């Protein structure tokens, strides 16, 4: 996903280019908030590099003058269980990070910026970091709520109407963006990929969740033919890993529930009903990398998946 960091593995190892950077604490801070993202992600992407080829060093190329280290701090983002492997020292208006090899640390075989593997425990969506997801796929390698279903097949609903069920393990109740596609392409995968890894459930699009009030969205900005079209492509899009034999797709079903207020037919509830899942289902590909030929190269879903049961 992304960006291109070359590399050049010449003479002993191997050094990533993350190139120009501004660095120290308030610096980064007081940075284009839209580039203190776009560079700490070319770091943590070349520092995950290395953390799965045996070791490197990362020259970056510092764009704030006179940045003085001892006395600027470092400002980067970088996860806790990757600085157990992390030197970083400076040269003139130059900057380097030594990683040494992951070396299983953890007993997790590779180092994974983000599993995109999402569990919903109790009345909250997170991401299984590659410890959990780990276990997850250890426990998934072996074979074999009613009022909820009520609502998930009403056919009307009333403008601020606070429902009876509250958010939980099967319940997740998600607020329309002003794109409605732009949003519920992009804030689905998450849940279904949640769902289908932890006991399956109901996302319901256009409800307020602190009141679970129903709310919706205008009944034109939203387009019921193509917003299936649309939802149906981004589950069938899901990369999922397999361990059975009967190897299905993610079932799931979705409805649209007419909101109504004074009679009149205004607006739009999204429903997805995601039903358990037999193996693994990710929300995107795995952000996961190593240092395959001169290019930092991202970890494909199948090797990802293979290279952590090495354990
Ligand atoms: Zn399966």
């Amino acid at each position: 996903m992304s960006l291109r960091i070359d590399v050049d593995t010449n003479f002993p190892e191997c050094v990533v280019d993350a190139g120009k950077v501004t660095l120290g604490t308030q610096q980064r801070q007081e940075m284009d908030p839209r580039l203190r993202e776009k560079q700490n992600e070319i770091i943590l992407r070349a520092v995950c590099a290395l953390l799965n080829s045996g070791g490197g060093i990362i020259k970056a190329e510092i764009e704030n003058k006179g940045y003085n280290y001892e006395r600027h701090g470092v400002g980067l983002d970088v996860p806790p269980i990757f600085r157990s492997h992390l030197d970083k020292m400076q040269k003139e208006n130059h900057f380097l990070i030594f990683v040494k090899s992951w070396n299983t640390e953890a007993g997790v075989p590779l180092a994974t910026l983000c599993s995109n593997l999402y569990h919903r425990e109790r009345t909250s969506t997170d991401v299984m970091d590659s410890q959990e997801a780990l276990a997850f796929l250890k426990c998934r390698t072996q074979t074999p709520n009613v009022s909820a279903a009520a609502l998930f097949d009403r056919k009307r609903l009333q403008y601020l109407e606070k429902l009876n069920l509250p958010e939980s393990t099967h319940v997740e109740f998600v607020m329309f963006s002003t794109d409605v596609s732009h949003c519920v392409k992009d804030r689905l995968p998450k849940c279904v990929s949640a769902f289908a890894n932890t006991e399956g459930g109901y996302v319901f699009f256009g409800v307020h969740d602190e009141t679970c009030q129903v709310i919706g969205c205008e009944k034109e900005k939203i387009d019921l033919t193509s917003l299936r079209a649309s939802i149906d492509g981004c589950i069938k899009k899901l990369p999922v890993h397999h361990f059975c034999t009967q190897r299905p797709e993610i079932k799931y079903v979705l409805n649209f529930l007419e909101v109504h207020d004074k009679g009149a037919l205004r607006g739009y509830v999204c429903a997805i009903k995601v039903e358990k899942f037999c193996c693994a289902v990710f929300a995107k590909v795995p952000s996961s990398w190593q240092v395959k030929d001169n290019r930092v190269r991202q970890l494909p879903t199948r090797e990802w998946t293979a290279w952590m049961m090495e354990a």
